[PDB]
C-alpha cells in the first residue's frame, strides 16, 4: 500500500547529520545509529505489513532470575505499536515472572549448549516460527532495554557491533583462528565484529544461519575442537560469508559499567544489567 502524507524536515543531501561514523557498509547495507532513520517512516512501511516480531531468549537454571527485568523493560521500549510473539525457552516454566503485557503482545513458555539452542530453532519450532512471526530476534536474557529498539533494526539479515571492538582492527578481533575449525577466520579477512548477543532476521534467514552454525559446530565437535566463543566465532564466520543486510550500532548492545558512555552513542537501547 501507499504510505499516506507526511509531514517531517527534508532530508539534506549535502548535510548529513551523522559525519562521526560509517553509516553503511561496503555492500550497501545500513549501518544503524541514531540520527540515520525517522522512526515515524519506518513505523508506518512496517505497520502497514501488520509485521509481527518474535522475540526469542533462553533462560536456564539461575539466568529465570533476569526474565522480569528483561521483559518489562522490552514492554517499555522493543517494538512499541507492533505485534510482538516472545518465546522463552527455559528448563523451569514455573520460575517464568507474570509480566502483564501490553495489547498485541504474547508470550509463550517453551519447556527444554550452543548447539541445543541452534536445534530448538532449526528443528523442533521450525514450522512454528514460519507460522507465527515475519522477524526473529536472538537476544541474551540477561539484559536490559533502556531506549527505543524498533522497526529500524527489521531485515532479512542482521547483525550487531560487539561494543568492545567496534574501533578495533580486524587483527585484534577475537575471531577463531585455528585452520582446523569451521570458525575459522584469518587474519587478513573481517568485516566486522558481531556480538552473539543480538542478531536476527526474517523467519527463514535466521533458520538459514541456525541450520548452518549447528552444522559447522557438529563438525568442530567430530574433530575434537570448540570455537573459542561458540555461537559467536560461528555467526562471525557465517556473517562474513553471508554479508548482512543491516548491522546494528553499538547503541544496540551495550555496558556501560565496563564501557562508559562514549560522545558517538547517542542512545544507550540495550544493555548488560549491573
Amino acid at each position: 500500500v501507499s504510505l499516506p502524507r507526511m509531514v517531517y524536515p527534508q532530508p539534506k543531501v549535502l548535510t548529513p547529520c551523522r559525519k562521526d561514523v560509517l553509516v553503511v557498509t561496503p555492500w550497501l547495507a545500513p549501518i544503524v545509529w541514531e540520527g540515520t532513520f525517522n522512526i515515524d517512516i519506518l513505523n508506518e512501511q512496517f505497520r502497514l505489513q501488520n509485521t509481527t516480531i518474535g522475540l526469542t531468549v533462553f533462560a536456564i537454571k539461575k539466568y529465570v532470575a533476569f526474565l522480569k527485568l528483561f521483559l518489562e523493560t522490552a514492554e517499555k521500549h522493543f517494538m512499541v505499536g507492533h505485534r510482538v510473539h516472545y518465546y522463552v525457552f527455559t528448563d523451569q516454566p514455573a520460575a517464568v515472572p507474570r509480566v502483564t503485557l501490553g495489547t498485541g503482545r504474547q508470550l509463550s513458555v517453551l519447556e527444554v549448549v550452543s548447539m541445543r539452542r541452534m536445534e530448538m530453532i532449526s528443528d523442533f519450532c521450525e514450522r512454528r516460527f514460519l507460522s507465527e512471526v515475519d522477524y526473529l530476534v536472538c537476544v541474551d536474557v540477561d539484559m536490559e532495554f533502556r531506549d527505543h529498539v524498533g522497526v529500524e533494526i527489521l531485515t532479512p539479515l542482521f547483525g550487531t557491533l560487539h561494543p568492545s571492538f567496534y574501533g578495533s582492527s580486524r587483527e585484534a578481533f577475537t575471531y577463531e583462528r585455528r585452520p582446523q575449525s569451521q570458525a575459522y577466520i584469518p587474519k587478513d579477512e573481517g568485516d566486522f565484529y558481531y556480538m552473539g548477543a543480538f542478531f536476527g532476521g526474517s523467519v527463514q534467514e535466521v533458520q538459514r544461519l541456525t541450520r548452518a552454525c549447528h552444522q559447522a559446530m557438529m563438525v568442530d565437535q567430530a574433530n575434537g575442537i570448540e570455537a573459542v566463543w561458540h555461537l559467536e566465532s560461528h555467526l562471525n564466520k557465517y556473517l562474513l560469508r553471508h554479508k548482512p543486510t543491516k548491522v546494528l550500532s553499538p547503541e544496540y548492545l551495550w555496558d556501560q559499567q565496563l564501557l562508559g558512555w562514549p560522545a558517538v552513542l547517542r542512545k544507550l537501547r540495550f544493555t548488560a544489567v549491573p
